[PDB]
DNA sequence: GGGGAAGGATTCA
DNA sequence: CTTTGAATCCTTCCCCC
């Protein structure tokens, strides 16, 4: 098959770049304030411009700041952000019926049945990029290759503003050379356990006892990184559908007093019964993130979709269970609804 | 033995 | 004193449907 995929450029701060084209050539630095103290938080995106300084997603505020005091610094917009990207997605509706929106700024569409070959699967790539261009004024990056991890690698070996097509001959070559940490699904915490194996190449993963690795990464990771060293990945394109919504939000002061941390969980149930418009949950989970940066969580299944009314005494249910079956004082606090009816 | 759901923690991004 | 949303993965446990 032929997958086309779609990655926005430093999407959110390029929106921003979009809504005020003078920001357009400047250090741009998109930022999630948190409130405990002057520019507490991280940079959610920064434009090439700021990260050709090391100004990057992750970075605390502080940091960024002493690296780059003179680039601009917005709070994030994710609504906007969101209402752009929806906009986007819908261009792309428009070359294939077959689309995996897999993010805010990330989408795969199965363009099979749309051009022949990876010549025409290219000039639709040109085609699909000027589009957006054209109507949004936003660049993308587009990756094309015979499935959707490849697919994304191309993407991630263009960016920005590119397109990268990676036929069967190329596919074979990255088994065989590509950084295995690079791998989509493949994060720090796995790729250093692959470190500690020896394993550096998908086609590494082939030459080793399979329960060895099964038992250090999970036999969801193991199977999954040998059927592409095999050659063998196989994952149609298919709608996605959120399974799950929810709000954590960070307190003002760490605290396991339940009437003062009540308004915080309220606040995030208010802000996901919001966002779940519609979709009715069978399922809410509160998680609690401690003092010390654990993460803790109490939840519970209902037979029946949860009205709101039924939301804030259960979670107030789950709240006290956590309180009570740990010594800890409250960080962060939040909701999380699922199993939508 | 193993399907399948539920509760939690882990991992990715 | 870095976010923070969401899927993935790991255990446990019911049940023989
Ligand atoms: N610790 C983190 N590591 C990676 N991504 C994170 C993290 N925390 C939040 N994110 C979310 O992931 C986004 C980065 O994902 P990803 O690397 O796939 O984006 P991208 O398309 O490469 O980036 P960009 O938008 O910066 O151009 C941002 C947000
Ligand atoms: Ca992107
Ligand atoms: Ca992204
Ligand atoms: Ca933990």
């Amino acid at each position: 098959m032929i997958v086309l995929f779609v990655d926005f450029d430093y999407f959110y701060a390029q929106v921003e770049e979009v809504l005020n084209p003078s920001l357009k050539g400047k250090p741009v630095v998109v930022c999630v304030f948190s409130g405990r103290f002057e520019d507490s938080g991280a940079v959610a995106t920064a434009n090439y411009e700021a990260r050709k300084f090391g100004v990057k997603a992750g970075i605390p505020i502080v940091e960024a700041k002493k690296i780059l005091p003179n680039a601009v610094y917005l709070p994030m917009r994710k609504e906007v952000y969101q209402q752009v990207s929806s906009r986007i997605m819908n261009l792309l509706r428009e070359y294939s019926e077959k689309i995996e929106i897999a993010s805010i700024d990330e989408a795969y569409l199965d363009i099979s049945d749309k051009v022949r070959d990876y010549r025409e699967a290219y000039n639709l790539g040109l085609e699909i990029k000027n589009k957006i261009l054209e109507k949004e004024k936003i660049t993308v990056t587009v990756g094309i290759s015979k499935n959707k991890v490849f697919a994304k690698i191309a993407a991630d070996m263009a960016k920005p503003n590119g397109i990268k097509v990676i036929d069967d001959e190329e596919v074979k070559r990255l088994i065989r050379e590509l950084d295995i940490a690079d791998v989509p699904g493949i994060g720090n915490i796995t790729a250093e356990k692959l470190k500690k194996l020896g394993i550096n190449k998908l086609v590494d993963t082939l030459s080793i006892e399979f329960d060895k690795l099964k038992g250090m990464i999970g036999e969801a990771k193991a199977k999954y990184l040998i059927s592409l060293a095999r050659d063998e990945y196989n994952e149609p394109i298919r709608t996605r559908v959120r399974k799950s919504i929810g709000r954590i939000v960070t307190m003002k002061r760490n605290s396991r007093n339940l009437e003062e941390i009540k308004p915080y969980l309220f606040r995030a149930i208010e802000e996901s019964y919001y966002k779940l418009d519609k979709r009715i949950p069978k399922a809410i989970h509160v998680v609690a993130v401690t003092e010390d940066l654990d993460i803790v969580s109490r939840g519970r299944t209902f037979p029946h979709g949860i009205s709101k009314e039924t939301a804030y005494s259960e979670s107030v249910k789950l709240l006290q269970k956590i309180l009570e079956e740990d010594e800890r004082k409250i960080r962060r606090i939040g909701v999380r609804f699922s199993k939508f009816i």
